[PDB]
């Protein structure tokens, strides 16, 4: 991380050793589950490339997800290296501007990162970028890993319509499909993969019953 | 969070990443449960509506109940804004007076929130405010969430009465039905729905049994 | 319909007794089943809006499906008397440009119609763009009295794929979905409901297999 | 269509609705079925480009078959841009010569499509290369849509022998293979697949019994 010193300048602070056992745990028992998105940009806020680096070298064991990872930083970056193209000829005594491999902080220093994060003039948040990038290969894991298809989660016959509710939005979190996709599952799927009573009082709602108006209506329902 | 240094002006320092790790893993866990509510408050305390968001976007993923919480702090600023009007022409050189949208962090930036919530003449509580706003938002989706109904829950024939009180008085926590319906539920449906036998004990200390009374009287029962 | 006589002006041609009792017939034995949509297009084709009205006279007496074609067209003349408004004094010694219920012909006479569909000027299409309001108003009626929903059609055990994907695809046309769900549902719902083996089979084939490559894999599967 | 007029020169008929709409049962029906194919000829003999392509768009619900249609057309046209390739610079005051998409009618008027079908020098008949190239389209999705496959076709134990030559042939029909292939299934395959006593009828025969002489032979075993 970076903190500011004396003079305007800034320095690194290293991620603290609990902050980097915090990630290991949780890569090592939600193994790539939905929930290590998340949890990856609240342990890796306020980070500069290097340490993200240092993050994912904390769970490197886990190879094919890494290899993933790997896969879909080098095309940000690539994407980065064609849109965010050398101006030119840098100016000598100056640092040259950052490209797709500098952003993952692999071809470059962190106080580069960190004079690019807190430039005066066109500051590039190389640290977000990079974050940004990572969950994308992250949310790939989570849609190759993921144990239960949107499709398949039909609510038990005793189940709670709220815990079928429950795992049919974690299973969503997954899904990759469009968004009206997504819309059309939440609306017509869940309803569909309902229990025979509680698709009866849900049908009995009328059209485009909202969420609460349908965990309202079956609570209690079987 | 806010420091104060050297001078007597205060600066913002970023939530610890770890600070909001936690958040993300209750949100996870408890999913909107009864115990996010204070689970947030006490996350969220000392914190400038800038940071508030931060969190928030931290499990943003929940999209269903964002939606709920995002419709409930328009709301509770839009009554900010028409029983805390503009004053009028504000003097230049000085910060506006903070709006519904300023109190969420939105159409402001944490120094403004910070100069408000430190006013040395008039100060705004921003970063409160919207914690009380946001647990609103939060307390609608612990109900809309909330897997089994007050008049549902009804002892086991050899649950222990101090269980039975434990998941009734926790429902209740999700009710938010008028504080007499609290009140004559704890009273009346309390007894109500105990096993044939603490009934029989119950209604045997007499009239406005105390829980204390109650579970002392029931120790053991079954 | 339309025929053009010496002079270079058109007459009107009333549609013929058996093109009107093919198209009863179709709406008597299909019951606004998804082929009467292309069956009324083809027995529609070069009419004047006279005829179309003629049309749907002669099927009546299923009034509620003429209410709500009858509520599409009403909707498809207001949007054109809205964005095609009246471009002001009319001249004398001229036919008035063709309004919402001039396309209709409810408030024109079939030689005005003729008069617009063969304009040496400006022709305006009357007798299309009303097959098209009807259109949108015999689709409504298809979703309506839709027999099975696509979710529910499940290929039987021994059911030959192809007729799976026969009823499969049928439903689909009732659908009034989204474009990207109807692509999600005939590349995902439909490997999702095949009977065990051409599932196997299916996802044997790969990633985004072709309709045509399914149905060659699963020929003689079952 | 096309009738010719006094002067020598021809105009365009529009296909009659009830044409069209035969067309569409068919396909409505026997869903693309060997018999679509002559069913398509038969109903398109003596039309322009512009009427083959109104056919089509009176059946463009199915989507799929469509597709496959529409690949065969411009593969079609694309040899013919070849081997047809524009003269050199035409002469000014005379009709460009048909391309591929012309022969379609998709980049060309049906006057121009009528005055290559009856060009007085070097006729092009746009039409009948336009029914080919959509034939080879319906041909290859009969084949997609085939329900048994030739070898699957085996005589009942009770079946006829002449309604087991019925199915076998009717299969062939959609079966795409070298017509060696084609003159050994009817030869080989045919005694192969049939019911225990047919099966020594036939070889009873003896080598290469022709196929009158089989019915003849088999009529009333079993
Ligand atoms: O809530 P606490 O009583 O402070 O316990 C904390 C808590 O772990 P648990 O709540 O799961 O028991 C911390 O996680 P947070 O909820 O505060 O984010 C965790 O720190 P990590 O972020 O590294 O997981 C730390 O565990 P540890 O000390 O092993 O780092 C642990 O403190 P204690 O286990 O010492 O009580
Ligand atoms: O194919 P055909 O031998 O000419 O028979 C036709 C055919 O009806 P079917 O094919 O279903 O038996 C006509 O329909 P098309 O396929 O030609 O479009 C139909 O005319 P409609 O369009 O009005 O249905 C007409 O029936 P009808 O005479 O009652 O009008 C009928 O002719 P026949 O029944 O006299 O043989």
């Amino acid at each position: 991380p970076v903190q500011q010193t004396g003079g305007g300048n800034y320095i690194h602070v290293p991620l603290s050793p609990r902050t980097l056992n915090a990630w290991v745990k949780l890569v090592e028992d939600k193994k790539f589950g939905a929930e290590v998105v998340p949890g990856f940009q609240a342990l890796s806020e306020g980070c500069t490339p290097y340490d993200i680096n240092q993050m994912l070298n904390c769970v490197g064991d886990h190879q094919a997800a890494m290899q993933i990872i790997r896969e879909i930083i080098n095309d940000e970056a690539a994407d980065w290296d064609a849109q965010h193209p050398i101006p030119g000829p840098l100016p000598a005594g100056q640092l040259r501007d950052p490209r797709g491999s500098d952003i993952a902080g692999t071809t470059s220093t962190v106080e580069e990162q960190i004079q690019w994060m807190y430039r005066p003039q066109n500051p590039v948040p190389v640290g977000n970028i990079y974050r940004r990038w990572i969950q994308i290969g992250l949310q790939k894991c989570v849609r190759m890993y993921n144990p239960t298809n949107i499709l398949d989660v039909k609510q038990g016959p005793k189940e709670p319509f709220q815990s079928y509710v429950d795992r049919f939005y974690k299973s969503l979190r997954a899904e990759q499909t469009d968004p009206a996709v997504k819309n059309w599952m939440t609306q017509t799927l869940l309803i569909q993969n309902a229990n025979p009573d509680c698709k009866l009082v849900l049908k009995g709602l009328g059209m485009n019953p909202t969420l609460e108006e349908m965990l309202t209506a079956c609570q209690g329902v079987g």
